[PDB]
RNA sequence: UACAAGAGCCUUUCUGUUGUU
RNA sequence: AACAACAGAAAGGCUCUUGUU
């Protein structure tokens, strides 16, 4: 169980900062961010009633946010542009399109949710994919009953959904495999509940671009019901390299796999298709054009208050597999309950990497994840999988059989955008 | 709908065993 | 083999309560 080091998380701004995780969580205390964005326009979209939710507590809650926001490097230039109460799921499109078409360059949308409701399904299927926004939606208990971590997680997750980096990783400190260019992917399926036979299951890639590796792009479409591989995947991992070539400009030479909602009796087939499926997304673009292959699917299955494992536990024997590259790790600290030591399974190792390098890697990848200051169990990109795979869930609702993967599919501009997280 | 948990609940289901014929 | 009800695991469904410096 060796715990690695947290890598030095390089922030920005006047100083420069450099955060040292204690016990996997790092404080924002003065750090601002590196690259944050001067955010030019910000709306408030408050669907809780005004009975439960004031303008003044939305104000109190604007200002202390922007205060956080400002000691965190991403600076907001004044008051929101827009800032208009609403209800119901049907008032959703409507109301997007309209503040979409009065404030040019708009960044980000800010909703106010009392709980759950159908509202958040249709306020991502329009940000998404219907018009091409980046939402940030929150409860009603966190505007008047505020924390600073809790602010903290809003601005964190702010920043990333902007096209900024929230903290890349130490240059120095990052493993030797960035000498080369290197791509990460993640895959995720969402399965519905069963016995509906007209609602389909949802395959979702997600790929890295620069070498600083803070932002991604998603690819999705949709697959017959309670299948747990993807066919197309050549064709998500040819647009995902064509996207990488597009933004970044440079030749990848690394590829990188986080294969993720996939059940473990049947982990075999899986590898089967989905290995000779990556194996003819490369072959499928130029001749001799092989990339380092690997294929990693990884399975969300003393220190602190809880008394549970620190951030950072590696494990790679003695419950692991000896001829399959096969390896634990639990890289998030139990607040409460216990922490679940992640699974995670290469057969593919065409990639050639040493094990230590490997769990660094994907450890760095999990301290990569932008919406909180702390690691988390499995790695960035298939955190991004998952939460795009469930962004498609909530696309594919009401408020055929597999031509419905034209709601599934992002617009042109949030095709670029981190928006899943 | 920040992160990490826990349980019960009834629907097709993955590993199969037992069983009147 | 199928057979109504099964023992669980794993993936996928809810619902809540257990807190941050
Ligand atoms: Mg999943």
């Amino acid at each position: 169980g060796r715990v690695l080091q947290p890598p030095s998380i390089l922030y920005g701004g006047r100083n420069k900062a450099i955060a040292t995780p204690v016990q996997g969580v790092w404080d924002m205390r003065n750090k601002q961010f590196h690259t944050g964005i001067e955010i030019k326009v910000w709306a408030i979209a408050c669907f809780a009633p005004q009975r439960q939710c004031t303008e003044v507590h939305l104000k109190s809650f604007t200002e202390q946010l922007r205060k956080i926001s400002r000691d965190a490097g991403m600076p907001i230039q004044g008051q929101p542009c827009f800032c208009k109460y609403a209800q119901g799921a049907d008032s959703v499109e409507p109301m997007f399109r309209h503040l979409k078409n009065t404030y040019a360059g708009l960044q980000l949308v800010v909703v106010i949710l009392p709980g759950k409701t159908p509202v958040y399904a249709e306020v991502k299927r329009v940000g998404d994919t219907v018009l091409g926004m980046a939402t940030q939606c929150v409860q009603m208990k966190n505007v008047q009953r505020t924390t600073p971590q809790t602010l903290s997680n809003l601005c964190l997750k702010i920043n990333v959904k902007l096209g900024g980096v929230n903290n890349i990783l130490l240059p120095q400190g990052r493993p030797p495999v960035f000498q080369q260019p290197v791509i990460f992917l993640g895959a995720d399926v969402t399965h519905p509940p069963a016995g509906d036979g007209k609602k389909p299951s949802i395959a979702a890639v997600v790929g890295s671009m620069d070498a600083h590796p803070n932002r991604y792009c998603a690819t999705v479409r949709v697959q017959q019901h309670r299948q747990e591989i993807i066919q197309d995947l050549a064709a998500m991992v040819r647009e995902l390299l064509i996207q990488f070539y597009k933004s970044t400009r440079f030749k990848p030479t690394r590829i990188i796999f986080y294969r993720a909602g996939v059940s473990e009796g049947q982990f075999q087939q899986v590898l089967h298709h989905e290995l000779l499926a990556i194996r003819e997304a490369c072959i499928k673009l130029e001749k001799d054009y092989q990339p380092g292959i690997t294929f990693i699917v990884v399975q969300k299955r003393r220190v602190g208050k809880s008394g549970n494992i620190p951030a950072g536990t590696t494990v790679d024997t003695k419950i692991t597999h000896p001829t399959e590259f096969d390896f634990y790790l639990c890289s998030h600290a139990g607040i409460q309950g216990t922490s679940r030591p992640s699974h995670y399974h290469v057969l593919w190792d065409d990639n050639r990497f040493s094990s230590d390098e490997l769990q660094i890697l994907t450890y760095q990848l999990c301290h990569t994840y932008v919406r909180c200051t702390r690691s988390v169990s499995i790695p960035a990109p298939a955190y991004y999988a998952h939460l795009v795979a469930f962004r498609a869930r909530y696309h594919l609702v009401d408020k055929d059989h597999q031509a419905l993967a034209k709601a599934v599919q992002v617009h042109q501009d949030t095709l670029r955008t981190m928006y899943f997280a």
